[PDB]
């Protein structure tokens, strides 16, 4: 994948419409179906505090930063198998780059 | 990963030392173990010309960029498991960025 900057606001839009539902960024914002997202740039897969990750997301140990993202949420079952995220993905790589854009600064 | 262009004299060397066994880059040049590398990149996985690729490395369809190339060169069975190349991977960033940069030249 090739991350490029997008819209943070049309990122922001996406996340609120798609991912908000099960995820939050801010610090110290809650867990939901799946973990806060604060400072998942930079860090390993599965490492969020509290919460209980499958084994699969954790042994996955992927690094993430913007370009393995992006391929993660085109697909994140054929990326992460046995995955309990339930999302089919986001295909059009326009929206992730304007959901990663979001991403990088709202989880931060 | 995330690529950041690097010196092509030395991927030069390494496409040599660590792939030239399997690999060749010229245009029309041979199929050896692994597949001739023309037109490798923008190009998605296991369509080079005459060779017999794994069913696994054409169902992995992906669309070969810089990022994850670097991603796959790391740790190629991880990144393309079933795949028929037999490489543990390159573990040096430096080395993988050098190597790129001279392949995204020597294969055009
Ligand atoms: O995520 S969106 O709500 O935005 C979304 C956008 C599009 C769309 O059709 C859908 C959902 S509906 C859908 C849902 C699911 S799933 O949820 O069950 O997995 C699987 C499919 C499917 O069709 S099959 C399929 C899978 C993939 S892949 O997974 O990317 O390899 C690519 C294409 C394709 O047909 S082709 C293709 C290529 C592009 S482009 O922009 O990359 O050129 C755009 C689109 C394409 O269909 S529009
Ligand atoms: O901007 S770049 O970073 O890409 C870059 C471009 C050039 C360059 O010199 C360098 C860095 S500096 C350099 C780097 C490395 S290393 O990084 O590999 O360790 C080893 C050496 C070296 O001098 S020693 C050496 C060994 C041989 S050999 O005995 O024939 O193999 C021939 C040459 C040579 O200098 S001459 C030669 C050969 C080539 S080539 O790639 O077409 O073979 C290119 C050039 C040459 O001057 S321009
Ligand atoms: O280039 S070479 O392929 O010749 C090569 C270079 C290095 C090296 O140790 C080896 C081979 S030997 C080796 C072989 C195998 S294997 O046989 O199972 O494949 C597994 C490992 C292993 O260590 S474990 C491991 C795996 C990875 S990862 O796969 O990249 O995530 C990173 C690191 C690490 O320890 S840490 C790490 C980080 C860097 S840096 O430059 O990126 O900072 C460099 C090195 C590191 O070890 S030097
Ligand atoms: C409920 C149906 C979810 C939707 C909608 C989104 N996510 Fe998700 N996500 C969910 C769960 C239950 C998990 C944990 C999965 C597991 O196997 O343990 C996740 C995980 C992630 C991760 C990885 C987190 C980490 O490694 O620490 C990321 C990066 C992630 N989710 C991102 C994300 C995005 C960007 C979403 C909108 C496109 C999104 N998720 C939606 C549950 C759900
Ligand atoms: C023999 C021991 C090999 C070595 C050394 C290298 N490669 Fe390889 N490669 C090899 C095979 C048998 C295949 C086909 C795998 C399959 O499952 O069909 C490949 C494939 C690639 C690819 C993908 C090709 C494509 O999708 O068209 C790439 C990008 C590739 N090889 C790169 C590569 C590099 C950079 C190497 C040096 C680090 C290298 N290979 C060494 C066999 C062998």
């Amino acid at each position: 994948a090739e991350f490029k900057a997008g819209s943070a606001k049309k990122g922001a839009t996406l996340f609120k419409t798609r991912c908000l539902q099960c995820h939050t960024v801010e610090k110290g914002g809650p867990h939901k179906v799946g973990p806060n997202l604060h400072g998942i740039f930079g860090r390993h897969s599965g490492q969020a505090e509290g919460y209980s990750y499958t084994d699969a997301n954790i042994k996955k140990n992927v690094l993430w930063d913007e370009n393995n993202m992006s391929e993660y949420l085109t697909n994140p079952k054929k990326y992460i198998p046995g995955t309990k995220m339930a999302f089919g993905g986001l295909k059009k790589e326009k929206d992730r780059n304007d959901l990663i854009t979001y991403l990088k600064k709202a989880t931060e």
